[PDB]
């Protein structure tokens, strides 16, 4: 069943009301910070919209809600509001064409290979739900751009930022593997399955820590590995492993997924909760946890181990009941320890997908 769809529905309507701009976009935060700083870009005046990354969480949420409920309300929100808003980021001037990080009416802005993977993944899922030709075409066109980010440097792998090609990242290779499997299922073209297998093998060899089965962040062109461990990176390799096991029957992919998942739960579900210090909470930001939930939920369907999905769903519901602000919005920390007066769009948009995905 879908016990928390009412919560996900409430967040969607509240975010749309509070964050909407007159030109059909969404602000970076609520309330707006006049001195807004953006710390997540590679390496001007006032901001008038959000960047692509937080905006994209609205598409994952709306698609998840349409999948969970079948309610045309969510199809209408995507067709009339979210997808026309997303088009304001489409840069067809620099090639291959893709969605750039900030609206095109504000000039040229950085283009990220990974931003385009998350959108291509939602286009795959939304095409499966509607059969509208345009969505499959967008997903195939986006894949071509994503793979224009691949090179033989370091034996393979995809870059992160098209304008600053300095390293090959787990965040640009692990969801790329998931994307390949999804495109193989929709088109039956073996080229997608072969590239998914090759991208997975490259990432496992160079970016998986052999001591704990957790994924490192990236490897630069000089061969230096950045060993920072984030929940979404291990989470996408769990989902990639499960999907590749479903496609090949090769148990090594399942075994990888189970080892990374056990190591992930032990390492990330380690932060003391504010209200009840005896409860362990996922330490990473809200959106990284929602991406990890895709991997845990995928594995649970195979092995029926509910440990990881139950514990994270409990963490999110606890935060929902206790740490919302006056505007009914949440910050990035589900342990409730960090006060954020200006609530990031993504910290709330990601909850629409999460509460739509909890099945209990």
């Amino acid at each position: 069943g879908h016990p928390f769809v009412s919560i996900a529905d409430s967040i969607l309507d509240n975010v749309l009301n509070l964050y909407q701009t007159e030109d059909g976009l969404l602000t970076e935060t609520y309330p707006v910070n006049p001195d807004q700083k953006i710390t997540y870009l590679a390496g001007n005046g006032t901001l008038k919209a959000s960047f692509l990354w937080p905006y994209s969480g609205m598409m994952s949420g709306c698609v998840a809600m349409y999948q969970a409920t079948g309610d045309k309300k969510y199809k209408t929100i995507l067709e009339k509001r979210i997808l026309p808003g997303l088009e304001q980021y489409w840069d067809g001037e620099r090639l291959p064409a893709c969605y750039q990080s900030y609206p095109v009416k504000y000039g040229q802005h950085g283009r990220y290979y990974d931003d385009n993977i998350w959108i291509a993944l939602d286009y795959c899922d939304y095409y499966r739900l509607t059969k509208k030709a345009d969505y499959l075409k967008k997903a195939i066109a986006l894949y071509e751009y994503i793979y224009s980010g691949w090179s033989d440097e370091l034996g393979g792998g995809i870059f992160w930022c098209e304008q600053q090609k300095e390293a090959k990242h787990t965040c640009s290779n692990a969801p790329s593997t998931v994307l390949g499997v999804k495109l193989y299922r929709l088109t039956k073209d073996k080229k997608y399955l072969n590239k998914a297998k090759e991208t997975y093998a490259w990432t496992r060899k160079h970016l998986c820590d052999p001591d704990d089965f957790l994924y490192w962040d990236n490897i630069n062109l000089k061969g230096k590995v950045s060993k920072d461990k984030y929940a979404y990176n291990s989470g996408q390799m769990i989902q990639a492993g499960v999907l590749l096991y479903e496609e090949t029957g090769d148990k090594d992919y399942l075994r990888d997924a189970q080892k990374t998942a056990a190591g992930t739960d032990a390492f990330f579900r380690s932060k003391a909760d504010k209200k009840d210090p005896s409860v362990k909470v996922h330490k990473d930001m809200s959106w990284f946890n929602v991406i990890l939930f895709r991997g845990f939920k995928a594995l649970e369907k195979i092995d029926h181990n509910p440990t990881y999905v139950r514990a994270m769903a409990e963490n999110a519901l606890h935060a929902w009941r206790n740490y919302r602000d006056a505007n009914g919005l949440l910050g990035r920390d589900w342990s409730g320890h960090n006060e954020e007066p200006y609530k990031w769009l993504l910290d709330n948009a990601c909850l629409i997908e999460l509460f739509a995905e909890i099945e209990k």
